[PDB]
Formats: structure tokens, sequence, C-alpha cells
């Protein structure tokens, strides 16, 4: 019979597996004089739910246009209302049916008009710099061709079609096509044209590709010059002059510069060149570098390197794939800022404007092909397209572009197949063709383990005990003894690790130890350095960022997008902070004696000429002694060992026994660079005089006694629960043990290994960690000094239904001053529930105070803060902070906050001060209870009731990185024990 | 030092290990004619949130009262606004510690004022029939003692005490206390003195406890009686009474009856009688029954009996444990009335009213001490009172309280230890004690499976297949052969079984037919019968039923305690009106050619006299014939073959062809009983006359192609989706493939046994189940006949990251009156997700029509719901309801309404009716989506949103019982297979 469907020739081209048809070959993006209009402004637009309601209504011509409106371009159009932004991490938003595309398929009606001068004939062309996913091209009603490779640039041939005067350029975009399957990065789903889209003039003689070769011979000092030139696809007659270096070579002739200064992530020289033939002229920024694999070690000119990483996609929480080029400079610039060389473009080509910034600033670059097929794993990798056949153009396509694009930076040291796309044919069609076009850089896929078709071993989120052994080179062997050999000789890169989830990441200066040991290890890169909130605005005034769920998806996989080392308006995270000194290229280990600091310099190429070296002594009142010291660079790799002035030893020697000093050596930019001002610091190093033990209060207060309350001193008890009532006039409203943190994302997930699996957070609720309940088994007052006494309130805490428990005993002493609050908890039953040992959050004390706290101020370790496996950024020193800023703004409230290793704290609470002293506490102060905090999605659900909630620490446990990759290391794991622990209080008028 | 704490006195009582002190020896409740005077009322109360802070402000003498205000006697303190009801399952409530209570344990101090006469002089007592948990009692003042075991009477000598004229009784009610521990029944946590307080006079010669034995020869028709009657302790002078049988006779004297008429459930003669003393004389009805096991099997009378039973706890939901008496009485004649004979008092003494009403109406009681420690077992049972000697004195006071009191009647056929209190030396010790007190009743305990210290097997929930292993007596041994060997003699109970949570119970069927089958099966009683739901109001005037968590518990078990045939006003679920129909007494197995029917009298005892049979022959007009037929009284456990009158099989025999008739025969009560009135149904069968297959139109209509939209007939399609947008001018908003249902209770339970124990629910979530999409793959016009065609539509319904799907064809044909809709189903991939199968919970479609439907008619089974393992009590007939009464109030919502077996419906939609026909299909309608029932906790969010949702099924899978107990037997299962069915519609004015 006769079909009667609608839309069948627009669906048959979506679900079509071949790259897109009717453009120009793909080759660099460059620099040239060749007139140029960029198209980017106001388009109009009109969306349609899906290819069968699409209207064919001639909209390409730009007349009478029904239901269109204003729409910026570039854009990701469900940023500006049009539909909903969707996330998913693995799976897939569509059934799994590959060509096939979903009904529900947005369908972007984009048109231009714009005016075409006499210098765009007789040849121009359109560049389209990234559309999502599928696009089809009009000028003028004509049909240039369609897109595919969403992160892709297209050029289409406009000879004869491109008109003198008023031109109309339609492009009708599908959200979903068969690309899609093969797009399935774990961030935003975003439909748009939403990179540049340009029209430029093809003059005559002109050059339409060049490809840069600059090596360095590292033994002589002289750079390897071939800069060839093409123009439809043959090697042309041109000029390139390279003023710098007193040069004159006619492209295509490889040439000996007898001396050049080489190109790193350090060092990021740049030689000013030009190729011109009659026609055009490009501009070109040449860095020389040579890249091997030597000795299972990557090598830059002819040195082993650090990779200090990390994974940067590309996000905006107002504008979405569009990332505006003042905010491209400035996060580049902060992760200069905090020590970064290292990016890996995550997990598609970067805009085309990225790369010149990468040269410029110093980064080494992985520069991976806009391909992912994770989604096909949960079915055993069935009908994957990395293996399909069908597929081989697309994805030979998809590599092509991606290597002609970028192929002449300096910057991009490794060409990356993708991300998370099996194993499969496809992936070894792509890495052939790679290696024969550019066999200067090595190649890079974590998805195929065994390395068949790649340069390095590249792992994500292996544990620092395989990364330890595979350091050592004896990782197991492959089944295959000759894929094993290859893959021993190869040097290890981790492509993500140290998840920046939430509270974290844990466990970076491990890895770190072993990156610095072992030379087959080439580094890791963090995953990830920005979080992918979305700005959701409410009808009041506030912002919060939104994440997956939050705009209607059916599916969607929750706040797995904010997983950042930055916010999305890139504020750090206490991670970053971290970060930068985990990977701090100078090491600095101040001598307990301050006489001095051993100094090493960790960079791979750079002395420390740059840096000014600063010290300073700080006590309670502030700098006692500073100064600037004077250090002959030493040179990357050696170390060296610095003496400070005598004055700053003399000063030591001097302070009285337990007062609290502090030194301090920075290195900091001695001169502004490109990346940050002088005296911006790079690496520091701390010795710290200790502050003396409290001296606990004499017990010379008597317990007065009356019918419903206690007194002791400037404490009053409930005589029915033997819990101060308040202390020096400061309402307590409760005290108690804590056990229990409101679990950070890595909480959240699974434990893997052995017979449980269930999330940290799981097994605390199971346990009944959470909902602690404590019996008051009896107050006895005993015989202090000199008539005093002291008062010891024996409890029990335990929870509903279990039978462990642990007994808590709280001694209070008091001179009416000071205030001597001894605790002890030991341990009662077994500490097992569900079949598996309970780990605790923590041991400590929770006060709940009936008045809100403005101020804290601690000496300790800080300003932001510090777990047990994090806070390596954290220094000592004194720090004050207002309350609000004591707090962390993950987008999903979670634990945060806790300042480990302090030594004394003081809340200011409106007129009067409380002040916390004793051996090493954390504190954490909150306006809000840790159960509002755990129920708490967004930070709009955080309220304050009125109260200051403190948490004083005598253990925490560490944070781990178990949302991905390991979970907290055995060292920094809290198993049920006994404890005990003194504090002393005393408020203050 | 000193000890300063505050209630130490009060929580060394609360913690005590003993039964309550200085209480009078536990005996019978008994009618006598002794001076009573109920103190039930308005009495004073006050509420304190724990021991430490309760006043001891002398109030017990009723004097210048602080802060005391009215609440009704008896009562459950938290059903009147003094704090809230709790709900646990197995989790206590607080830290399991014994013998240790909670801090925070509410203390109700009440305080009555009354009048003591004359009669009341010079002796009397104050009896209280259940104090939940811990009672203190003063008279005057003066200390009488405590009172422990909950659910248990205590009498106090008030000699001496008592003062003539005003009296002022006072209790001090703690709700946790060590006896908390043994009292974990699954059910709310109520505190009260929530049972009758009686002043009762104690005349000089008088009667304080009385015996009955009351045995029945059943070879010789003799009874055989004994009544002891005892005072202070020791046998007494006393005269026994039975004017019906010409009996005088001295108590404590054993006498042969030569006849008297024996007690059953079926047949409760009662006679009678009274002993007498010169100071007082006690009213009791006798009811001559005898026990015995013999050839492992339970016999009552000489003859095995089949047990009926249900589960029956006490709740009211308004009043909490308090159960007024007319509700007592009604559910009992609601029990009767659905054909059950048995009740096991769970978990404990019910109120002591129970017992006459029992004997009166006919019930086998399992008669159980209140002892439930549940939850020890998560901690493998360690501090178990059940096995603690420190805890004998208290057990074993539990089971004497229990069975001196009830001990006289006739319904109590088993005295039970408790429920779910593990294993151990107390249980030994209580049952020991019982053997010796009382050797005429086997006692029951299912929580020891070795049944060392039971006279019955009792098991809890096992499954259909175990149940039959042990019917045939092939059960595993015991390690132990003595106790293996006993065991195997003994006959076996469920005491437990076919858990009546929510939609359900499936599978009661298979276990009946084990029970009529194997006569070492004694029966098993339902859970249960009550769902425990409490009364909520709303501000605006609705009520519905809360759950646990609904009243702000800390740790609850939801909606578990909702659970029973019944709701908790008494109102039966669809699962009693299947029970009836599956335990009922007689079998009516009706001829085909409707000539008779065959008879079967499954009673033990009784023949068919009190039942008249009749006969009715109904078709799609009404009734055709009708009558009632004489029958020869038949034996319990014989049959015969009644003939229907010729007139019937001559109406049958005359039908045309595919014309529907059913006969129904039915068993009803000829007179009045005294649980329900004359024309009761007790038992029924049928003879079905199907209608023939509808003929499908002629396909005679062409397709009407437009841009937009196809028209065949009265169907108009979407041309862009090819489903129908109105039919007949009812407009179709939506049509497509289900393959899932808003889970049941059952299918949020736990799948137990292989490496999958997802629940289903989380097996059809985890599938995308619940988020079907369809693509569109064709749609054709065919030729029909005499140039109409047919409209095939094909498409594919999948789920997002899914890779299987199902193909579904739709061909659509009209003869422009009546439409033909043929849809096929073939399984497209193999349908595992997780590792594990894909179950389907349906084969069906849902129409979703853009108008609101007020009448649901069909011909097929009702009028109530059916699923593929229930549905028994729902008949074949023509039924016809308003929308609302198609659903069901569980009182969380879920799938339910289901009418299976429907071969024709109608839908009245306004003016118009949406008519269906068809080879057999399950037919839901509903005024809100499968999505808003799945997200409903309570019955408020459900909201009509003006559409109908109805939903044809070709197929459904069973409901089972997985919330507790057996899943969907294997043969109700729903495996993804290929379909094809077809259905008629028209729409008429
Ligand atoms: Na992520
Ligand atoms: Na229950």
């Amino acid at each position: 019979g006769r079909s009667l469907e609608l839309g069948a020739a627009d669906i048959q081209d979506l679900e079509s597996f071949e790259a897109g048809r009717g453009a120009l070959p793909a080759r660099a993006y460059l620099q040239s004089d060749a007139p140029r209009l960029s198209l980017n402004g106001e388009w109009q637009f009109r969306l349609s739910p899906g290819s069968r309601v699409a209207p064919d209504d001639g909209w390409q011509l730009g007349e009478a246009l029904n239901g269109f409106e204003s729409l910026p371009v570039p854009s990701s159009w469900p940023m500006h209302g049009h539909g909903a932004p969707a996330y998913t991490n693995v799976q897939f938003p569509f059934a799994v049916e590959p060509p096939h595309v979903p009904e529900a398929n947005p369908i972007g009606d984009h048109l231009v008009v714009f005016e075409a001068g006499p210098e765009f004939f007789p040849h121009a062309l359109l560049r389209f710099d990234g559309i999502e996913s599928a696009g089809t091209v009009w000028l003028n009603g004509v049909e240039l061709g369609t897109t595919r490779g969403s992160r892709l640039a297209h050029e289409f041939d406009v000879s004869g079609i491109l008109e003198q005067g008023e031109n109309t350029l339609a492009v009708r975009v599908a959200q979903f096509s068969a690309a899609s399957y093969v797009e399935d990065q774990d961030m935003w789903w975003l439909p748009g044209i939403f990179r540049d889209v340009t029209l430029q003039a093809r003059p005559a003689a002109g050059i339409d590709d060049v490809f840069v070769h600059a090596g360095y011979d590292h033994i002589t000092g002289e750079g390897i010059l071939k800069v060839e030139a093409s123009r439809g696809g043959q090697a042309i007659d041109a000029v390139v002059r390279v003023p710098e270096l007193a040069l004159e070579l006619a492209a295509g002739t490889e040439v000996r510069v007898p001396a050049v200064e080489p190109w790193s992530a350090e060092v990021p020289k740049l030689y000013e060149a030009a190729v011109s033939a009659a026609g055009e002229s490009v501009a070109l920024q040449i860095g020389f570098r040579s890249i091997a694999i030597e000795d299972a070690q990557f090598k830059v000119n002819g040195r082993r390197i650090l990779l200090r990483g990390v994974n940067r996609h590309e996000h905006h929480p107002r504008l979405g794939r569009v990332v505006p080029r003042d905010v491209v400079e400035a996060e580049l610039r902060l992760m200069k800022q905090h020590n970064i060389n290292a990016i890996r473009t995550s997990h598609y080509p970067p805009h085309p404007q990225f790369l010149a910034l990468a040269d410029q600033l110093g980064f080494y670059v992985v520069l991976e092909c806009d391909l992912e097929t994770h989604g096909f794993e949960s079915a055993g990798w069935a009908q994957n397209p990395s293996d399909d056949p069908q597929w081989e153009d697309a994805l030979v396509d998809r590599m092509r572009r991606t290597v002609e694009r970028d192929k002449n930076h300096a910057s991009v040291v490794m060409w990356s197949l993708g991300n998370e796309a099996g194993t499969g044919r496809n992936l070894a069609a792509m890495s052939r063709w790679t290696k024969d076009r550019d066999p200067s850089r090595p190649i890079h896929y974590e998805g195929d383990w065994s390395s068949e078709h790649v340069d390095v071993y590249s792992r994500m989120y292996a544990s620092q005990a395989e990364t330890a052994l595979i350091g050592q080179g004896i990782e197991p062997a492959l089944n295959d003894a000759a894929l094993d050999a290859r893959r021993r000789a190869m040097p290890f890169v981790l492509c993500e690790y140290v998840h920046a989830m939430g509270n974290g990441p844990g466990g970076m200066s491990e890895y770190q130890a072993l990156f610095e040991k072992y030379p087959r290890l080439m580094g890791g890169f963090v995953w990830e350095w920005l979080e992918h909130g979305i700005t959701v605005s409410t009808a009041d005034g506030v912002d919060h960022y939104g994440y997956g769920g939050d705009f209607g998806e059916e599916v969607h996989d929750g706040n797995f997008v904010t997983d950042g080392l930055v916010d999305a308006d890139r504020r750090p995270r206490p991670g970053l902070l971290d970060f930068k000194k985990v990977i701090e290229p100078l090491r600095i280990d101040v001598a307990r004696d301050w006489t001095g600091f051993t100094l090493r310099n960790g960079q791979d190429f750079a002395d420390t000429s740059a840096f000014s070296f600063r010290y300073e002594v700080e006590a309670d009142g502030g700098a006692l002694d500073g100064g600037t010291v004077d250090v002959a660079p030493v040179a990357p790799q050696s170390e060296t060992v610095v003496e400070l002035p005598g004055s700053v030893a003399a000063l030591a020697a001097g302070l009285s026994d337990g007062r609290p000093a502090v030194l301090t050596v920075r290195a900091v930019l001695g001169a502004d660079s490109a990346w940050a001002d002088a005296g911006h610091e790079v690496a520091w190093g701390q010795s710290v005089r200790e502050p003396g033990a409290p001296v606990p209060p004499a017990p010379v207060e008597p317990v007065q006694v009356q019918d419903s309350e206690l007194t002791l001193g400037p404490v009053v008890f409930s005589r029915a629960t033997g819990m101060p009532t308040s202390i020096g006039g400061v309402p307590v409203e409760k005290l108690g043990l804590t056990l229990w943190w409101a679990p950070t994302d890595n909480d959240l997930g699974r434990e893997w290994g052995g017979a449980d699996e269930r999330p940290l957070a799981t097994q605390w609720k199971d346990a009944g960690l959470n909902r602690l309940h404590t019996r008051l088994l009896g107050i006895s007052a005993n015989p202090g000094q000199d008539g005093g006494e002291t008062l010891t309130v024996r409890t029990r805490v335990s929870a509903a239904d279990k039978q462990y428990g642990v007994l808590v005993d709280y001694t209070w002493s008091t001179d009416g001053e000071t205030v001597g609050l001894r605790t002890q908890v030991r341990r009662d039953g077994t500490w097992v529930n569900r079949g598996f040992e309970v780990e605790w959050a923590r041991i400590g004390l929770e006060f709940v105070l009936g008045e809100e706290t403005e101020l804290v101020s601690w000496f300790g370790q800080g300003p932001h803060q510090s777990y047990p496996d994090t806070g390596q950024g954290a220094r000592a020193g004194w720090f004050s902070l207002p309350l609000a800023k004591m707090d962390v703004e993950y987008v999903r409230p979670q634990e945060c906050g806790a300042r480990s290793g302090s030594r004394s704290a003081a809340l200011q609470l409106g007129g009067r001060t409380l002040e916390i002293c004793g051996d090493p506490f954390a504190l954490t102060v909150r306006p809000y209870s840790q159960d509002v905090l755990d129920a708490a999605a967004h930070r709009p659900d955080l309220k304050a009731d009125g109260r200051t909630y403190l948490y004083v620490d005598h253990a925490l446990r560490g944070v781990g990185t178990a949302a991905c990759g390991p979970g907290v290391l055995e060292q920094y794991r809290l198993k049920p024990r006994d404890a005990d622990f003194i504090l002393t209080l005393k408020v203050r008028s």
C-alpha cells in the first residue's frame, strides 16, 4: 500500500552513518589576511519538536517568516528558554537503536540576512565552527550541505551562490542524529549553532592549508623547521619569514636553525612567523619542541616532563557550550595561578581560539577527538559504533577534522582518539590515519587497555596502589606477549584521576609522591576543571546552580555534572586550593631550627630565576621579622639549602616556651608574567613553634546544687540531663557526642570490593549513626582542690534498635575563669550492623548554642577547610572569618567547612566571645543543623535557625574520592575505638 | 562522691525484670453477682516526658492538681493528642540495652475520684484489664502495686484502704519499661490505661476462681463435666447447676452427662450454668468439646477440622487499642459472614469480653500470650529475654495470667506461648507451666521450628511447595531423631500466611487445595484481619488513614501496618471478598449442560440443613428463570449431585449460539443466624454460556488522507504520529502499549532466592518500563473490501538507554459503525537488564481520552477487581459502577481495580458511550495517570485531571504476596513474549 508517514526524508538524513556532505576538505584554522565577515549576532530562530512537524514552508528564503523570533548565534538554544538543558552521564536520553532517532527531537531553524561586499568575489566560503548535532545549510535557498561532528568545523564553498549585496543564510539544526550515539560525553545535552559562523573570501593564489613542523634538537640547540603550505590539496610556492631568527625560506623545505629557544609549558617561547603567497598571507606562532617516548618515559626536548593537569570541558552557566573569550582567558590564567601546566580537552576539540592561548600561556595539551560511545557499555558493547564498519568513514572524518584543525600548535603534545568508546576497528583506523598524517605527536586512548593502537598507556582513576605497581613496571602481563612488551615500554598517564566532586578530592598527595618517584609516570589530569552548574534564578532575587534533574529530565544523573575544582563561574573550590599546593613546582622544606630551608626545583626546564624568595615570622601580635633572601638560580631537578638571615634563628632561639610562632618561606613571581602579577605565590613551606598545651583550670569552684540545676562556676547544668544549659551566660541548647556527618558526594558512592558495596552514607543510615540517643547513667560531684569539686556526667550513646553503644563521660572543672572539659569515649559492644563493621565519620562534640555567631577565629590551618586526606593548601596561621565565609557553597550542600588541626578557636556571639582550646581538634561552625544540611538538595534549602552549631572533633575520617575511583585510604579511615580528649572553654565579654 | 541525678528510683522500678508487685493471684475473668462499679469515664491526666521530670508533687491525693486535664479512660493516650502514635514492625524505637529505658519516656499520671458504697465493705478489689506498659497504682495515696504484661489483667486487694464514700485512685503509667523489650509486636506503640478499671466487692463465702472442664465423648455422645471452684487458692464447697441438662452436682466432681450436643465453631452449642457458694454465684456458658492430636491430625470431637482463620489485632482508627464493644461484635459477625471459623489473637490476649463472643458466634481460637522479642533477632538473638534466666519469672507470669483468664472458654482450642520470640529456656518454662496447668489444649509456638515444647508444628508464610511437602510428611528431617519423630507426628498449621497487604493476596487457592488434600494440614490464619490505619483529618474536611512515619516517628516501617483484609473501619478489601470464596464451606460445581450441580459439604460437623439452594439464569435483559431446589441434607465430608428443574437445561438447549447467559447456584442461609440474616450467601457456583467472539467489521471504509490527519470512518489520526486523535468524536489524547503498572505493596518486596533480590518495582524502574517511548516506523493504507482500506501503523516501543524493544503494529478497519483494532506485539532484542531477565506487569493498551467518564459497565467478572492469581470472589455477570467505585481505597495508592476476564465494556462519557469488545481482556478505568498513582503516598494525592485513562490488557501478571512470603507463582508470571489481540470499538450516542 501507500506510505503516509511525514518527515521520512529529514529522518533518513538524520539516521545517516556518513560524515556530512558538501564540505570542503578539512584544514587548519589559520589567521589569514583574507577578508572575513563574522555572521555572529542576532539571528532569527524557530523551534519544532521533531522532523515530522518541522515545516517545509520555504523559510530558507527569509520572506514572510511564520513563527521565528530573535536568538543570539552562537548559542546553545536551551540556555535561551527553548526547551531545557538535559544532563546524563553514561545513559543515553533516547532508546538505544542506532542509527535511529527519537520522535521527540528538537529542530531549530536558524536564519540570518547579511551583506557580501566585492571583496567576497569571485570565491568565498562559509565556515561553521560547531553545530550540535546535525546541521543542514542553505544559502539563498541553495543547499550547501550538512555537518556532522558537533565540535568540529565545516566549511562550504559559496562561489556562485553567494551574491553581491544581500544574502540569506539558513541552517536547520537537529538536536539528535545518528551522531548523538558517538557524542555521549558526561555533560549537558545542548543543541545549537554554538560556535562562530564566518564568511571568508578565498583570493586567487592563496593558501588553504599550512602544516608547521618545528622540532628542537636538545643536544645542539638547533631548531628543525619545515612549513608546508598548500592550495586545493597541492603543495604551493610560498615564502616563510621568521624575522626574530633572521630566516627566509621556501614553504616545503626543511632547514636547521642554528639556535632556537625551545617551547615548553614552563617557558612558552613563540617565534612570530608568516607564510605568504601572492594572494594570501598566514600569520603563525612557532614553538620549537620535539616529543619522544624513550626508556618508557614521555619526553619533551629531551627531558621527562611531569603533567600537572586538568580535564577542561567547555561550559558557561548562562550560555551553555558558548564560552566567552574573556572567560577562556581568565580561566587559563586561573589555572596557571594554580600551578596547572597541562590540559586535556575532555572530550572534544575546544573552540579553535583556545589553541593560541595554550601556546602563549604555556600548557601541554592532550587534544581529544569528539568521540564517546559510553552508553553502549551496559549492553556489553553490542552495536558499539567504534567497532561497526558502517561507521568507519564517519569516525575517521572526526579524527581527520580534529587533527587538521590544530596540528600547527606547539601546545598540542598528544592526539587522543576519544573517550570511553570501547575497543574496535574504527578506533584502529583513526589511530592509523593519525600516525600516518602526523607522526610528531604520540597517540592517546584509554578505552583499550591493551594499548594496541596508542603510544602511551593511559588509565582513569587507577588506585594509588595500582599506579605504584605501574610506576615500577610490574603490573600484570597482558595475555599477548607482543602487546605486553609494547605496553611495558610505554610511559603511563592518568587521563582522569582524583575525582573532584564535592568535598574533596582526598588522596592527591599519595599519587603526587608516586609521580615524583617513578619516571614512567607522566602525571595525571584531575577530573575535572569545572562544575557544569547552570544558573537558576528565583522570583525573589537569589541565584543558585541547577544540576541534572533540575530541568524536568525524564532520566538524568543528578549532581554528577557538578564535579569540578571550580564552580561554573570559576570560583575555586577548596580542592583547587589543595591541588595548587600538591602540584607546586618547587619544594621548600623549612629547617626546624629556622636557620634555613631546603629548596628543590621540581620544574623540568626552568631554573628558579623567576622567583623571589620571601620569609616572614608571624606571632600572636603579627609579623616579627621578614624579608627577601637572594638565591642563586637552582637548575631544574636540583636542590640546595638556602640559609635564612641569622636574626630569624635568633628569634626562634629566644621565643618563650609554648608561645606560638610560624615561619613561612614563599616563592613568589619576582616580575609580572603573562598569567599573574609580581608577588603571586607559586610555592611555600613553613615551620611552626606550637603553642603549649593549655593549663587545665585548678578545680577550686565547688558544685552548687539546686532542685533542677547544678552550677559550677560559669556553667549551669540541667540536673535532669547532666548537660550544660549555659556557659558564662551563653545558652547551650544541646551538647552531645557526634559520630556522623552529612554525607559528601563521595560518601554517596559505592564502596567497590568485598561483600559490602553499600555507600558509606547507606552504611551510616543503616547503623543509625545519624540518629544517636543518649541515656544518662549518673551525675557525681567529686573532690577537686581547696574545697572545689569536679562534676562527672556519665552517659551511654547508641541508636534505636542497635545493641552497640559508646560510654561517654564528661568531667567538668573550673577555677571560675576557665572551664576544663574532659571527654572519655569507650566502645560498648561490637559495632557491626548488617554483617559489616560500622565506620564512624568522626569522634566529636556538637554544641548547639542558643545565639547566632558573627565571627569565627582560630589558630591552626587555613583559611579554607581541611580533612585528614585534604587541606594540603591550608597553612599554619591565625585566621578569622565572618560566619558565612566558613561555609563552602557546594551545589548540593554536604559536610564541609571543618578546620582540622585547630589549636584554639574564638566564636564571637554578639558581645560575648567563646574561646575553645586544647590538643588539636577540628572546628566547624554553622547556622543550621546537620539534619538540615543533609536534607538540603540546593543551597536555598539552607536556612539559619537563630542557633550556632559548633563542632569540636577529636578525630575525623578522610573524604577520599569514592564518587568515582578510590575511597578513603586505609590510614584515614575511622574504625570505632576508645578515645580520650580535653578541652578548655572560656567565655569573655 | 554524691549522686545528683533525678528520677533514679522510678527508673530502677521501670528497669525491673520482675512481674508486677502487690497483685492478687491470677484467675479467670468471671461473670459474678458480686457488686461491681466500673470506673471507666472522664479521668484527670497529666503527661511528663520522662521519669526524671515526672513530678513527685503529691498528685496521688487529687488535691490542687497542677497541670491535669480531662481524658477518657480506657484510652490509648496518643490517640487523644498526647504525644503521637508511633509504628515499628521489627525494630525497637529505643536503643536495645535491656532492661534500660530511654530518657524520652512518656509518663502519664491518671486520677479518678469515685464513691464506694457499703456493698464494697469489708472486702473489695480494683481490677485493671490492661495498662501499656508499666502501671503504678495508689488508692487514697496508699501504694497498691505495679502492673506488667500490657494486655493482661491485674487485681489489687483494697480492703482496709478503700474508704466508705469518696476515694481517689491514682495510676502512674510509663510508656516504656523493661517489659517493652518483650512486647515488640508489629503494631502501633500506644501507652495508656486502655482496658476496663473496675471496683469489685468480694463477699465472704464467695468464689474467686472457676475452671470448667467440659469434654465430649464422640462415640457415646456423653459430656464429661467437672467444674472446679476455689477461694484464696483452695477448692471450696459450691453447687453447679445446668438446668438444660437436668444436673446438679458438687463443684470438684467429674460426672458423665448421658447426652450433650457438642460445641464446635460450626455449631456453637452452649449450656447455661451457674456455680454457687453461699456468698457468690458465677454464671458460665459451657460448650462440651474435646481436642486431641491423633494420626498427625488436630481433631475436635473426634474429627479433623479445617481452620479458615485470620489473625486479629485490636485496633480502632480513632481510639487506638480501645475497641468499642459494638465494633467487636460487628467485626465478628463480619468474619462469620465471610466464612471465617477461626481466630488467632495476634499477639496478646484480647479484651476479656472477646471470649464469650467467640464461644457464642463460633470460632476456634488460638489464644496467644503477650510475648514477642522480635527486635532481638537482628543481633543474632544476643540478650533475648526468652533465653535469659533473669526473665523467667516475668515470662511465666505472662503465660499464667494468659491461661488463668480465659481457661473456661470452649472457643479456646490452643494456647500460644507468644510470637517471634526466638527459642529459649523461658519459652520451655512457659510451656511446662501450661501443660501442667491445662493439659486439655494443645500448645502452639512458631518461633522454635524444632517444635520441642509444643504439640502442633506451626510455620508462618511457608511456600505452597513447602506446605505440600509438609502435608505429605516428607519435609527434611530435624538433626535430632527424637525431635524429628515427635514433629512428624504433629499436625501442621500456618499461623500467618497469604499476607494481605495492598493489592492481593495472590496464591490463596493453591494453599486451600493443599489444606483439602492433606489431613495433616490444619489450615491457616491470614495475616491479617485488619489494617491499622489511624484516621487523619485535613483542615478542609477530608479523612484519610495515616501509617508509619505519618506521625513524626524517627524510625518506623511505613505502611506495613496497613496489611489487612479490612480497613480500620472494617470496610472489606477485595482480598476479603476473595478469601470468603476461597474458604467457602460447600463446593458447588454446576454441570456444563445445566442439568444439575455437584454439591460437596466441606464442613466438619454440620450437614447442609441450614442452607437454602437457589438457582438463577441471567441474560442480557435480566433473569430468565430462577427458584429454590430442595436438597436432602448432605453429611459433612460427603457430596451429592443435585438435579436442577428441567426448564433450566431446556433454556440452555434453546439459547442462540453466542448469546451470553449465566447460571448461578447459591447456598444461602435458610433462616436468620446469630451472625447473618436469612438469604445470606455462604457458597456459589456458576456455569457460563459465553458470548460469541465479536464479528470484526467489514473493512469497507477507505482511508481519507489530508496534510496532517487521516480519517477512517469515525476515527481521526494524527498523520505525524499514526495514533488516533478522536474515535466517533471522543478525543484521544494518547494511545500506546503498556508493560508496567504502579507497583503494589507486594512489588515493593524483595524477590528472595537466586542472584537477584531487587523488588520487582526496582527491576521495573531499572528496566525503564515506567518510561516507554515509541518510535514511528511507518503508516500504510492497504486494500480491504469493496474499495475500503485498512490502516497499519508500525511502531517500536523501548525506553531511554535500553537496546531491547517491542515492535507494535496497529491495524485499523471500519465499516463506518464499528472499528476493528488488531494489535501485534513482537519482541525485539533480548530483554535483560542489569544481568537479569526483565518481567512485564502486563501486555496492554492505555487510551488517554480527553473527557471524563461517569459510568463503567462490563460483562465479565466482578463486581470487584481481579488479577490472574486473585478474583476468586469475582463471579461471571453484568456489572456497572460509577467511576469512583471502580477504584480501591488502599491507604498507599497502588495498581488496583483491574477487571480481568472482561468480554465487553461500555464507558459513559457524558452523552456518548464507548463500547469495547473482544477476546477476554482486563479492564481498568481511572481519572488520573499511572504516574500520579505511583507517586501518591496517600489518597488525597490522587487528583482527577479531566481525562479518562482506559487500560485494556491482553495479559496481566499475578500480584502474589511478596511484601511478606511468596511472590507470584510461576504460572502467573509474565516473561516478555510475542502477542497478538483484536478489539472492536464503537462509539454510540
Ligand atoms: Na561528571
Ligand atoms: Na504488619
